[PDB]
């Protein structure tokens, strides 16, 4: 047991999918995992742990923001044993051609937090997913039809920035996608030796505004998750 | 309506008190509230709105981290007219003589994140509360004799920090308390022109550790939260 | 003796009262005190000591910015046994509230300085007033019929600023007024566990731009001065 | 014909392989481009043009520091049109169980220098590779029996560094080798809307120290150029 | 007349000798100017003009930091046609070879200070004096038999640094001598377009501890004195 | 011999002229020296040691940019017995009343890298050169009947630069020539201990638009090379 974590080790799968919102872990359990067990209920952050065509899968929301994904993903990563952590959730558009409903994959992270230099004397640290795993995700995506774009990322510690004109230096380097966790599970990742991914379907545009229906938002999270579990399954083989 | 927050301006009333962890919100609503109605459920983040003797109230969680206070508060403050923000919650000591239990007034709040100085040009932003309600806090903990400790809290970035010694810079300065959102909350309410203050009982020190029981936290929790709420009606007088 | 304090050990009271110019000590002990003795004329920074209404007051000035006053103060708590610095001066305005001769209190203080981040390991430390302190003077001020203002204070290096912008920066984020040494003291007092609090009168606004010098303008000042004696003697009740 | 490069546009192939040293550019036009022509001279940093099993292949020197191959990589970009650079060079390893002779490829650099925080607003840019290169090297290093690390690389504005701290940080964060240019040479990318990719090989440890000099050294040094030429093969189809 | 010095333009001769000290500068003026003539007393910062072999020049205190001595050194040069200043202080050493009594000619100035930062887009600016005058002041202690070492001065912005490891890096780096304004008058040299030079007498030792010594003050002050007013004439042939 | 430079103590002479461009050392050593022997070629930086005016001298590329000319600098100090290094470069005006073909001797040099910041626990180092190679220089100079203006440099880590602003905070202050090396090997030099001097001939001013110009490049350059050249000697009486 943890702080934040009420289980004990074997409790979790060696990998974790991590929604922002913990509503979507009861949904990921219950739609995608078979004979899926209650693991967790502190502060209301209900984890699962089940199998996905008998591999063992857990799911756990993550909250939002790097300072509290940063405490699961450690502790999973410390006192579950957790190798391999996929953040799966939605992001902003900066880049003209990324449209709604794109799906997102984290190669790098850029961030406006102070964590990754405090761990890195200062210095600027490539916040990076694992290649097998970007790869795996590029791939499983691929089989199921979806066309995946890869790159990287921006975590923002304020949704409403002060500086609007830093998402048109975003756009100049081709950031794919702004949300506010993957620098900081890409930085724990490497602070404890683990493995992360960070997946995001484009919920919105940061200049206009495409209008669409959840009808067209179901089965592309359904879509997202799907990438997520076939992707562990071609890590393993 | 906002992003996180599914309500219209008027449900919340003009003061919002904010626990940690959301499971929070409806016991305060239901233990201090009355005639509580439920004014939102996003994410899981319980609303509620009551009255605490004849004085309409709000309570709702605002997550874990800077970065999720920062935009609760927000949209509370410039879409719902929310005039004051109580968090309420507990911390971490590191000073010898701040005991387990003890009540802390965040006058002032320290932080290793860079929210501020992104507002701030860079230089250094002192994010402090509001002073009257510093004092009707002070005031209203005296009137249940209650001896409250009023000076800096530390707002930190990653619970779980690389750099230790950092505890010790803290003891030497007189942090009072280590918790994750009060310079995020102070900088916001500073940013839209409203007033923040973040009451916290110790938790845990840093150093050791005391042993107790959840019975000397039920009605100490509840006497941070009779606190807050007593320090609204002496604001108002 | 220390370097630039040319007294002995009880010469000064454990309360001092410190305006930038010492030309401004002689005044206040000349107009307040009663007996007072001149204590220390090192570089000419004048220091007198006698008594308001019976008890035993010093004051002094500290000179312009953080570096200097960083070093009377210092050389007071470390050597003279003075347990108390309060800082009686005058800032510039940014807000259009903010009118002339209105009384600030600073609880807490931005600032442009290095200083603070030199001693808290380069993260950002609030700079703020001992909370007793403030109070005793929020009391003092009311006893004297005057409303006085609690709040920011911003603390520059430069008085003549290269970048104009800032001034927009510290209006949008509630700064009462401009002057340098607030956060320095405030420092000072942190690191060797002493209690400080700086009181200021308008003289010069920046947003409506306009200067000061009338019988009304000396009167304020003197009622900052009162302010500050009352409110030592409060603090001993 | 650019300040630093006495060429025309054609004179480059769309692809250009780049190591440190001019005079290794030279030797890998000699043994691995057919009819290889010089292009040129300009500061004896040699560039060549040629055929890769009937691919126009370009390779010339980047010099040594962020600082000269942000120049040459900038014009090759914007006056040359080429639309890939694949620095191929050698770094030191930290890690324990990055061995002699490995081949590492950077998807991700860390950096000392401060020239993205200049581009991206003084915020974290993570400095990322081209993805689609990376798994092309990644295949073609499969194709030739070779197992290849990808993860992150550190480069170093200071070969003689006075802080020999940060190799532990770099060995903690795992970091797979210690170079000085992908960090801007991906920078570069970015900012001119181009691919890059680094591949190296570890000529010298710092975890178990040592050098390398032999019949087996030079000839992993081939296989990563092998392995860069076959992965714009791959590109291609 | 400005904020700071209530004088008119004229008052002051075009080069001024500025010692932190006001009480310094009024011994200088009766020391080495003839029909010396008071032309500021504002705050206690007694100015000076006199005459020296028949060359006008002023002396006026700058009092201590940064701060201080940028106000004094701003406004005599935008308004009263003040071309050349010249630091005539005290400073700590840390070279052991550098010895009590020495004078030193600070050429580049280095500090821990944040306004050239602030006036330099976050960037290195290397604060240094005019040639000229360095060359002037190297030549007059010549003439003098006076000997003088030319390099780098530190100005810190506290006097009682919590950071003693920096004693050691300026030592490392070939500082000669630590005191407090220098960084600064440069800075506001190059900012307002006029030329600076600072001279130091080392007063103490960082390491060895002990101040001034014996009647070698006087002496060696008016050494320093006597360089500065010769280095003046000769700039003028 | 040292990992970038195979030779022997004794194959260079205690004073090193060292310009950007390895071809040009190559020049200055078949047109100034007399029986030049040719001591280095890795990596092609082209080293030579011959006589001027019997003085032994030497000539060597450094590469362009801090990181290139920090490796060579400390190098030929630590392993050569190298006491003096004098640059001579070309450089970027960016003041109107600064010409082309212009000698700029760096006695200071500012920069955007952070090299100096690590070596100075991040704060302001000002990296200088040595008075007296500086005061040789201008006499050398005048010698010559060439001009020679003094002041500072600023070395730059992007020569394509994304900030254009820049350029004009520059001028405000003073720059003299941009260039891309003094302040690496000043840091360098005062480091290892040893002596540096840059001298720079203006190639072309960032305004106006216009590299260096007909055959007056060779002339100008001579200039550059026969100042540096008689500095030495007037050094050695
Ligand atoms: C402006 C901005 N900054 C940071 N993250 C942002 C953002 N706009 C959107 N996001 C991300 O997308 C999620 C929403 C839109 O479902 C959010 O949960 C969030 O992850
Ligand atoms: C080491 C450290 N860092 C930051 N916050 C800390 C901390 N230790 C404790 N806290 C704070 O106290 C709460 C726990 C103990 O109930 C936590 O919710 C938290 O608010
Ligand atoms: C622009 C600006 N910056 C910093 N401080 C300022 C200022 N304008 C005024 N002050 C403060 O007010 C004092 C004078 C003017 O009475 C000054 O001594 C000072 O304390
Ligand atoms: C300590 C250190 N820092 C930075 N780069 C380093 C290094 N040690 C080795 N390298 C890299 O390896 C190349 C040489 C040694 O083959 C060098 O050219 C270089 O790319
Ligand atoms: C350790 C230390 N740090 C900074 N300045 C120091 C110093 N030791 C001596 N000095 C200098 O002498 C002045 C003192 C007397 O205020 C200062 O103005 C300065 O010139
Ligand atoms: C705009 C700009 N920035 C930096 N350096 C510049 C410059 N314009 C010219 N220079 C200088 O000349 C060298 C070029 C030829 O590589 C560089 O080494 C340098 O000495």
């Amino acid at each position: 047991a943890t702080p934040h974590i009420n289980a004990e080790m074997g409790d979790f799968a060696d990998v974790v999918l991590m929604p922002g919102d913990p509503l979507r872990a009861k949904y990921i359990a219950e739609t995608f995992l078979e004979d899926a067990r209650e693991v967790n209920n502190v502060r209301g952050m209900l984890g699962f742990t089940g199998t996905y065509k008998g591999r063992k899968i857990s799911v756990m929301g993550h909250g939002v923001g790097i300072p509290s994904c940063s405490i699961y993903t450690k502790e999973l990563i410390t006192d579950f044993g957790v190798k391999k952590i996929i953040r799966v959730g939605s992001c902003g558009a900066v880049l003209p051609h990324v449209k709604l409903r794109d799906v997102v994959i984290g190669m790098g992270a850029c961030t406006d937090s102070k964590v990754n230099r405090i761990r890195f004397k200062d210095h600027d640290f490539a916040a990076i997913a694992d290649f097998d795993m970007v790869r795996n995700a590029v791939d499983a995506a691929k089989a199921l039809g979806i066309d995946a774009r890869v790159g990287n990322l921006f975590s923002a510690d304020l949704f409403y920035s002060p500086d609007g004109e830093m998402f048109d230096v975003m756009e100049k380097y081709g950031i794919l996608g702004v949300e506010m966790e993957a620098a900081g599970i890409y930085g724990v990742a490497a602070e404890f030796g683990a493995k992360a991914l960070t997946i995001c379907t484009v919920s919105d545009h940061i200049r206009t505004h495409e209008q669409t229906t959840a009808a067209e938002r179901q089965t592309t999270f359904n879509d997202m998750i799907k990438i997520a579990l076939e992707s562990v399954l071609l890590g393993d083989k």
